[PDB]
């Protein structure tokens, strides 16, 4: 936790967290179902928002409470979420109820059975100009092919500051991601070894989508 | 005492304070805001391995080992414990982390205290969204030891013995 | 006795399975008893009253209905809050008492606990809700309680009951209505339902 | 409390017309509008789920043996993006065991017709029942495309899972398919120069993201 640099000074945070540790301990689990699964997807989400949702801005609040008149507090940054389909779509379902006021865009990548290239059809997202704080949603982070995908389509809009939040990633995809975009901020629960003939990743989870759907 | 100070806590104590604000609303900025009470003070928490295997290979987790007995305080802090079992599963529940959202006096705490460690309740946490400084005398007036976490230090009670400014009665703005 | 409602809808039946089998995780034993709230509830709220009251939308101005009159819900501790925080989803306007009881490993009886509520007056409907209504001790105590402060009609709501239970219901109130998921074979040694889903409470906490 | 027409359900429950209600308001905040779809969803399911639990299962419980249901076929899950994914979280509560497929489509500014792409499905053949999950069935299009790729792959029965629908929609269902089944919160008189459901609710994606 700290977490480590890489190669394009890629910034990368290790969620050590107790509970954390223990939400990756089902998910990979072979015996837990996908009830199970989803809901510590789920929760384990929640976690790496409120590691990565630590220093963003606020802003004071005139507000009254009863018995009386007071003043609160208003994050000031309004993050778009964008969740990566197919998989990352448990993981935003109460990413609003961690960040209410968050708006959601939909982008992502399929990999073939073979090559393992991403598939582009997709385009319903904002008017993603600058001051626009964006974090990524996927699970598995692999080779980097549907992240670095994703993140093309967001810098094209002029995306500012960039965060991805992964269950686990791989050697490889953070490299690809050094590769795509040098200031772009990755959390993931843990580090893995690295892919295998069918870039999956290993110990890893499995597919993350299949074990959900 | 550990006072939470990050940005969704101070947002969602903001939500709890508001006289705006529905008891629903009231119920689910309070039910969120105590998964960051459990986030923050279970972080040292001791843990132990667990050998699992993947669908794909073989590997070892872990465990935390020793999951707390949660202990909600009545009729207030259980609001609280039906979110905190999604965030510790194995956690068993009495009726230690004590849970309960306005340590004001702190006898209703302090009572709660006398009886826990009666038993024979090594370290204890508490987890409340807003403490009065006399509560939190009465706090180590009983157990010195007790770790306390909060989301905000407010002024003081004042005739009636509500936490100003505090939320009101957090009893009365779920049920 | 009188008067039960059971509800076998094919959800519900499959959610109480889930609830009975042994080899559930308790995470699952409280997920499988919420979801199986709810339709406990959907079926006990069909004979609801409404308003209509004038809303606008976005677009153009218009009509909906609530609830008149949302009931007071009071589970029965320690067994019942694994179905309370749901139960709070299907009905938003719904307030909350509460009281609570402990059958013991000996002189079975249930040593009640609890006097927290919203002091009486009305013609206010009343969900109690817990999942093991087994000897009626731990329902008829709350009960008694409830109709003290002069209750109106009474709900109950509860994963599985026994005759022995019901049996006590129509001795404490003959007008309170039931809905269960299932009617049981009956108790046990240990005044448990059999088949069961053994110790409701346990499973959860 | 249920009803129809004349295919089409209208779940008339005191629930369901109290989380309608809620839906239309513009007061409500969207966290609020989404915890309102979350349970009038459920709602949905319910009234649409009451068949096929017709596996009897052989279970145990901590005192003695007994047997108990479970259902047959559960159906796969098809929420319509964007707008149809505040209900699939939990849904999955519902039917726990059912699995989950995916297929969006937005409405174009002007013009009229919607750009489709998506194509996220599962290994569907012959005798798998489906429940589409989308709040708002107003010109039909979004549905039809939706339904045009469904019964491409051979889709039996199919159940259309709704909060509001337009006398619109409805027409342009029973020309693509004529069995599929309706089930929504209300029927109301239609759409408006933009197309858009009127009461309704206005958008309901915009109102959760």
């Amino acid at each position: 936790a700290a977490g480590v640099a890489f190669q394009g000074a890629v910034q990368v945070h290790v969620v050590d967290h107790p509970l954390a540790a223990a939400r990756l301990t089902t998910l990979r689990d072979e015996r837990t179902d996908n009830a199970g699964f989803r809901a510590a997807l789920r929760e384990l989400t929640l976690l790496l928002i409120y590691e990565a949702t630590r220093d963003a801005p606020c802003e004071p609040v005139p507000i009254r409470t009863p018995l009386a008149e007071t003043v609160g507090s208003r994050l000031t940054k309004p993050p778009l979420l964008v969740p990566v389909l197919r998989a990352g779509l448990g993981m935003v379902d109460e990413a609003h109820a961690a960040l209410p006021e968050a708006h959601v865009g939909f982008v992502g990548v399929a990999r073939d059975e073979q090559t393992h290239q991403p598939v582009p059809y997709l385009d319903s997202l904002p008017d993603d100009l600058t001051d626009v704080p964006v974090m990524v949603l996927d699970p598995m982070v692999a080779t980097g092919g549907s992240m670095t995908h994703t993140l093309g389509l967001l810098i094209s809009r002029g995306a500012a500051d960039i965060t991805v939040l992964c269950v686990v990633a791989a050697p490889e995809g953070i490299a690809a991601l050094q590769k795509a975009a040098p200031n772009v901020r990755l959390f993931t629960a843990a580090i893995d070894e690295g892919l295998n003939e069918v870039a999956y990743i290993v110990p890893g989870l499995g597919d993350a989508g299949d074990r959900q759907f």
